[PDB]
């Protein structure tokens, strides 16, 4: 069997190219060989090709500036290449592709399965109705799966496959008794916008009990997050570390304990950070945003989630924890996120692309 994974060109350096060739890797070390190509469609050349060391990849190049001549050539030249390679399965990795891919089978007479494999919100990324064009598909979450069901396809077409995560070999352990509670924010700054800072600011000043957060990020926000830290008096309790490599590296070498990591964000592509943050036994308290900390986050196991906007609620759930009124067993929280670790991860995925066919 022949898998092709394909999409429109992307910087190189996020975590969905990770996931990608980690899954690519894993295929074609499954068998002697399961054998992975890629094929791009590209309006420069602009991709970084790092992410891409010992992966066989093709791309289709348009800079025309009407869309439809755009989309005619890369359906074009997917039907060439699909022409020359013969793939069984085609995997989507966005919504705009799974329209490529169909186009290109009809052109090109080459009989294979299309998955979609989507890394964003269909409501919150442009061309979500393109969906359709794919037989089966592949939910990094539940409520991706709620966006394709809502466009009219069965909930038997689409398998939740979630998103990948290492075993880690450490417990992030929570402050020492009578030590303030510890917040840890992981993240691009946006104070309103995707992140809303704004709302983690708010809430942490409405709660009670002797609290710091540790801050690991940056972006254009950040005089504006500091201004309003200012003004709301709790600029003594805020550590700002600025953007990190290695987030995780800090939080181990210079924070040592944390009660919880926040994320206030009006939407999310997939939540990483709060993986990650399992990973290490440290509990979530999250939005209940598209998507998914739902899938993640157990309320009252390995942290909480609050209904969008109702501040007070995360604010509740603060106090809990600062309290210890709530109690979250850092030693047994990287148990609780088992369907996500690397090797059970793809056992899911390649049942979920091989239980179709």
């Amino acid at each position: 069997m022949k898998i092709a994974f394909i999409g429109e060109a992307v910087s190189g350096f996020g975590g969905m190219e990770t996931v990608i060739s980690n899954v690519i890797h894993t295929f074609e070390n499954s068998s002697p060989k399961i054998n992975c190509e890629m094929f791009f469609f590209c309006r420069n050349d602009k991709m970084d090709k790092a992410w891409l060391k010992e992966i066989k990849y093709a791309q289709s190049f348009s800079n025309i500036k009407l869309s439809f001549l755009r989309r005619a050539k890369h359906v074009y030249n997917f039907s060439q290449w699909l022409k020359e390679t013969s793939p069984d399965i085609v995997i989507c990795i966005d919504v705009i592709s799974c329209l490529y891919a169909n186009k290109a089978r009809k052109k090109s007479g080459k009989h294979f399965t299309i998955f979609s494999w989507p890394h964003f919100s269909l409501d919150h990324k442009k061309h979500a109705e393109c969906i359709t064009y794919a037989d089966y598909h592949l939910a990094i979450s539940s409520g991706i799966k709620e966006q394709i069901m809502a466009r009219g396809i069965s909930a038997q077409d689409i398998s939740v496959v979630y998103n990948p995560v290492s075993i880690k070999t450490v417990i992030v352990p929570p402050p020492e008794r009578d030590k303030p509670a510890v917040f840890l924010y992981v993240g691009r700054l946006k104070f309103e916008g995707q992140k809303r800072v704004k709302d983690l600011f708010d809430g942490l000043a409405r709660t009670t009990g002797e609290w710091q957060l540790h801050i690991i990020g940056d972006g254009s926000d950040f005089e504006k997050c500091q201004a309003y830290s200012r003004e709301l008096g709790i600029e003594q309790r805020v550590i700002w570390y600025g953007w990190q490599s290695a987030p995780w590296q800090v939080v181990q070498q210079k924070i040592k304990n944390v009660t919880a990591l926040l994320l206030t964000s009006a939407f999310e592509g997939f939540p990483m950070t709060l993986l990650e943050a399992m990973s290490y036994g440290i509990p979530c308290i999250s939005s209940d945003c598209m998507s998914g900390p739902r899938d993640m986050i157990k309320p009252g196991l390995n942290g909480e989630l609050y209904t969008p906007g109702a501040i007070d609620d995360f604010v509740g759930h603060l106090n809990r924890v600062i309290s210890g009124e709530v109690k979250y067993q850092h030693d047994i929280i990287p148990g609780t996120i088992e369907r996500f670790y690397d090797v059970l991860y793809f056992k899911n995925f390649n049942n979920a692309i091989f239980s179709k066919l």
